[PDB]
């Protein structure tokens, strides 16, 4: 089957008393034993979907709670001047809990560890993590697209500001709309709009037709992640595009338009 069996794995959205509002899995070892995948596949996928444990219950963080956890992690790590290139769970967990004392702190050690396993890579020195900064930047940008430019467009300079304002002050990343290839289109060359690739036509002629209505000229790198799902012959993407559209290679940039 190749995937984890999430049948009994509940979604955690920051609730106060998770174990009572929830036939539970308590351990990742248990989940792997009951899953039709290898241990390495199961562990890797656990990290990508944001699997965690809360109140002894194996769970999966909701996308809203994962966003909030990453955001407070980044604010707190900058506020304590942690080394974003050498983070350990202990300092990071302490940094986020420092100013959460009078109420409910859902950001336990395991939640912190889930965020780091999703947005960071562990170094083969200590039990230490290095943030994947461009990946975090892209993930923020995707949230900004969905919130601000779902069904309407926005000038590029205004969008970049709203995108940048999600980061902690002094966060060491330069952002660039090219990070969001596969998640947006440019209705004009100075505006941007969100697009969800999952909702595009499964017929390639119809998909290219729809994409040229959104944007009459595409850089090949911009349209590629929106069409590659249909390239089942595995050919070079330029040859695939040439079957359904016109290409013109400029200097090094290829521009693609309808035929």
């Amino acid at each position: 089957h190749g995937e984890l069996n999430l049948n009994s794995v509940p979604i955690y959205n920051g609730e106060l008393d998770f174990s009572d509002k929830i036939k539970v899995i308590g351990t990742l070892e248990e989940l792997l034993e009951n899953s039709p995948c290898s241990a390495l596949e199961g562990i890797s996928k656990w990290h990508k979907i944001g699997g965690s444990v809360k109140d002894g219950v194996l769970c999966i963080l909701s996308q809203d709670f994962l966003f909030k956890a990453l955001h407070v992690l980044l604010m707190s790590a900058m506020a304590e001047s942690l080394d974003l290139q050498h983070l350990n769970v202990e300092d990071t967990h302490h940094a986020v809990g420092k100013d959460i004392e009078d109420e409910f702190n859902p950001y336990t050690r395991e939640i912190i560890e889930t965020v780091l396993n999703k947005f960071a890579v562990q170094e083969q020195e200590n039990n230490t993590w290095r943030l994947r900064i461009p990946f975090i930047a892209q993930w923020y940008g995707i949230q900004a697209l969905r919130k601000y430019v779902s069904g309407i467009s926005m000038p590029i300079d205004e969008f970049l500001i709203k995108w940048k304002s999600l980061f902690p002050p002094f966060f060491p990343c330069d952002i660039d709309i090219d990070m969001l290839r596969g998640y947006h289109f440019k209705p004009t060359d100075k505006t941007v709009q969100y697009i969800a690739k999952s909702t595009l036509p499964m017929d390639p002629k119809e998909r290219f037709k729809v994409l040229f209505r959104l944007q009459s000229q595409w850089d090949l790198e911009d349209i590629k992640p929106l069409i590659e799902e249909l390239n089942s012959r595995g050919m070079k993407i330029d040859s695939f595009i040439m079957k359904y559209a016109r290409r013109k290679r400029l200097g090094k940039k290829t521009v693609v338009t309808s035929r």
